[PDB]
C-alpha cells in the first residue's frame, strides 16, 4: 500500500514587493538585492494568513485531483494563524470537509518534505484512503521590517498535494525517504517565540534571525548529500534524474546543488527569481510552475528535497504522475 | 506492521500553584476551584520551556524502555520554545540520538492521540523502527494572569511513550485509531499569535457539550473498530478536560467512573500531556492491568478529537 500524488494547487498572494520598492523603503540598491538573493519579486500575504492561502491552494488542488473529499488536511508551516488551535482543522472545515484527521506540522523549510513522510505514512498504514498535504508560510509577517536580506529573500505562499491510496508501481508513488535533523545547531535559523510580556502588550518585535553565511554552505551540503542517500536508496544514479526540485533556499543554492551531484543545472525546477523564498510552500510552489510551463515529464525521475531550522532536512523520490493543470 | 508501546515516562515541573495560593491571588476559594474544574493543585513551568520538560519526560521513557536510542522523535504541542524550528529537533539532539526524524505536531488537547496516529503510522510504514511521542504543554506562559477561570484549570507538564515496530498480536500495539475536527467551531478555544505591528481564552459553556459529544462519539467509534463494547474497557484514559466533563463521558458511555483513568486533582489539565500524565499516574498507583483492554480519547482546540485502542503492555517503572 503506497501513498500516490494525484493532484496539484497553489495560491500566491496578489501583493507584490518589488526591488525598487524595498529599495526605496530600506534606502538600498536594485543590485545588491539581486546580487545576493538572485531575487526579483515576492509575494506578500498582508491581511491574508496562512490559512487563508492554504485553502486557494488546497481547493484548487482538490479540482486538479478530480475528488471533492479527502479523509486528512495536513498543513506544514511555522507561521500558523493562532498559537493554539492549529489553522489545518479551520482549513479543512473551510474546504467543506468537517470531520477530516487535520493537524499542522512543523519543520521550517523541510516542512513539505516531512508532510509528505507523515499524510504518506498515514495513508500507507490505513489511518487514511486520501489525503491533503499544504505545504504553506507567510514569513513576510514574521521580518524585521528594517532588515534588508531578509526582507530581499523570503516571500509568501502555499502549494498544496493530493495523496490517495495505490500501488508502489503507479507513477506518483512515494519511492524512498531520507529524514533528519541537527539539534545541536538549532540556533542557525530562528523565529523566537512570544515573550509573557509582549502577549500581555499585545505587541511582540519577535523576528526572524538567520546567520546567512553559516547556512549557505551547509545548506548545499545537506540537501546534495540527503539526495545521494535517497537515489542511492532507490537505485537511480544522478544522470538518471528528469527533475530536481529543492527547497527555494537562494539562487546560488540551487545551482550549487547540482554542481555537486554533477547533474545540469537545467534540471533543478526553480521559480524563486519570481516568488522568493516561501519556506514550506517553495517545493510545491516550484512543482506548480514547472507543470504550468511543462518542464514536468509524465513518469519522469523526480526527487524533492529540502532543508532548514531546526535544523531538518529530507528528500523523497517518486515518478512524476500524469496531474491535470 | 504494527507500532508497539514499549516505554512510559513523564516529568512535572517542580514548582506548585496550589488552590490555596491561586484563591489568594484572585480573591476566590478552594470550594469554587474544586467543585468548577477538580483541580487541587497544578504544576508551573516558570522559566523552563516545553523543550526542557520534554527533555526529561523523553529520557525516563528511555530508560522505561530499556533503549538509549530511538529513530524519532515527534512533540505534540502548543507551545513550542520557538515559532521556528520546531522544538523535537533540539531534544533529539539532547538525548544523543543520530540524525534523529523530528517534527512538532498541532493538535491542541488531541494532540497525543494525533501524534500516536502519526508516529505509530512512521513506524508502520517502515519510515521508523523505533520512536518518542512527547505530549507536552506549557500553557501556564499563555494564561492571562486575571483569569481565575483559565489559571483555576491548567497546569503544566510533559509525558511521553516509546513506540517500536511489532506485530498486531503483541501487548501494547495500537489497535484501532478514531481522528477527527470542527474548524467551524475553531473561536471556542484559542491562544491568537500576536501581531507585530492575546491570552487563551476559552467558551467554557459551549466548550463542555462539545467535549463531552465528541470524546463519547470517538470511543464509540473507535470501540466498534477494534470490536469491543465499552463494557470490556478496563481503562478509559481521556485528556483531562475537567472531572465534570469526565464523569459525563463515563455516564455517556455508560463506564463506571472506576474505570476512567485521572489525576486531574494533582496536575490539572495539561493539555498534549494530559494523557500520558494519567497514564504515569496510572502505572504508579498501580491500577493499570497487564494486557487490559484500553482506549485513550482526547477533544480540543481545532476543534479536534480522537481515540486509539490497545491492550495496555507489561511496563516495569
Amino acid at each position: 500500500r503506497a501513498a500516490v500524488v494525484c493532484g496539484l494547487g497553489s495560491y500566491l498572494p496578489e501583493a507584490v514587493l518589488s526591488n525598487d520598492m524595498l529599495a526605496a523603503e530600506l534606502d538600498t540598491s536594485d543590485a545588491w538585492i539581486s546580487s545576493r538573493t538572485g531575487v526579483r519579486q515576492r509575494h506578500i500575504a498582508g491581511d491574508l494568513g496562512s490559512g487563508d492561502l492554504a485553502l486557494r491552494a488546497a481547493s484548487a488542488a482538490l479540482a486538479s485531483a478530480g475528488l471533492e473529499r479527502v479523509d486528512a488536511v495536513v498543513l506544514a508551516t511555522s507561521t500558523g494563524d493562532f498559537c493554539c488551535p492549529a489553522t489545518a482543522p479551520r482549513v479543512a472545515a473551510r474546504l467543506g470537509l468537517v470531520g477530516a484527521l487535520a493537524f499542522d506540522l512543523s519543520a521550517a523549510a523541510t516542512g513539505f518534505v516531512y508532510g509528505l513522510a507523515s499524510v504518506g505514512s498515514l495513508i500507507s498504514a490505513g489511518l487514511a484512503d486520501s489525503a491533503l498535504l499544504v505545504g504553506v508560510d507567510t514569513f513576510s509577517h514574521t521580518l524585521d521590517p528594517a532588515d534588508r536580506s531578509t526582507r530581499a529573500l523570503f516571500g509568501d505562499g502555499a502549494g498544496a498535494v493530493v495523496l490517495r491510496a495505490g500501488d508502489a508501481e503507479e507513477e506518483g508513488a512515494l519511492l524512498a525517504f531520507d529524514l533528519g535533523s541537527d539539534g545541536h545547531q538549532f540556533d542557525l535559523l530562528m523565529t523566537p517565540a512570544v515573550s509573557r510580556a509582549e502577549r500581555s502588550s499585545g505587541q511582540a518585535s519577535n523576528y526572524f534571525r538567520m546567520d546567512g553565511k553559516a547556512v549557505f554552505g551547509q545548506a548545499v551540503t545537506q540537501m546534495s548529500d540527503s539526495v545521494r542517500r535517497v537515489l542511492d536508496r532507490v537505485g537511480w544514479q544522478a544522470s538518471d534524474l528528469h527533475h530536481l526540485v529543492p527547497h527555494q533556499a537562494n539562487t546560488r543554492i540551487l545551482a550549487a546543488v547540482a554542481d555537486q551531484l554533477d547533474l545540469p543545472v537545467e534540471r533543478v525546477v526553480s521559480n524563486i527569481a519570481e516568488v522568493g523564498n516561501t519556506v514550506a510552500a517553495s517545493i510545491p510552489l516550484a512543482l506548480a510552475h514547472g507543470l504550468r510551463q511543462g518542464i514536468l515529464r509524465d513518469g519522469g525521475n523526480m526527487v524533492l528535497t529540502g532543508f532548514g531550522a531546526g535544523l531538518t532536512w529530507g528528500s523523497v523520490a517518486l515518478r512524476w504522475p500524469k496531474i491535470v493543470p
